């Protein structure tokens, strides 16, 4: 698709076989997502945003879908105020900047 | 132009006179500007996410050239750490997400 800007950017995920909302954020390195049980073993990280920094776990080489279209990556999990999907995998759905 | 998002989307911008390199960010409601003097009335604004909130100023009817095209709109100032073209403005310039 061709999404425009007068909203925000909202899209359907699916991980852990569950469906939500996600914001697709070109300003966000990484994903993040709002607290949920996923598989395997996470490491540590801290990111950066308008407020701070703030600690989140990382899970690496999640499957995710995002508007359809199937990824694998890195997957961030804490206590974020809605749920943003980021460069990472961006980019693993092919998605630019056009103007 | 289209841009990819292996690397983050920074482009030149000019504001109040002055040149800086800003993030084209679709998570973004509206544009955020670091500390700098604008013209005209404000009222003061909290903003949130990753970490928490930030207070900013919020300057009306601000025009900024973003990447050579010109749009006009509200313009938040505070203390962050990356100046941020957000929906508001991204908009104005016909901006859109593709994949
Ligand atoms: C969290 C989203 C919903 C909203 N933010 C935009 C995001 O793109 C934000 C932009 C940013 C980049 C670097 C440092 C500071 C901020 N990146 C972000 O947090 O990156 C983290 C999340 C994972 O990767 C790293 S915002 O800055 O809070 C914000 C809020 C209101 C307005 N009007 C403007 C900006
Ligand atoms: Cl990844
Ligand atoms: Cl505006
Ligand atoms: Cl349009
Ligand atoms: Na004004």
């Amino acid at each position: 698709p061709q999404i425009t800007l007068w909203k925000r950017p909202l899209v359907t995920i699916k991980i852990g076989g569950q469906l939500k909302e996600a914001l697709l954020d070109t300003g966000a390195d990484d994903t993040v997502i709002e607290e949920m049980s996923l598989p395997g073993r996470w490491k540590p990280k801290m990111i950066g945003g308008i407020g701070g920094f703030m600690k989140v776990r990382q899970y690496d080489q999640i499957i995710i879908e995002i508007a359809g279209h199937k990824a694998i990556g890195t997957v961030l999990v804490g206590p974020t105020p809605v749920n943003i999907i980021g460069r990472n995998l961006l980019t693993q759905i092919g998605a630019t900047l056009n103007f």
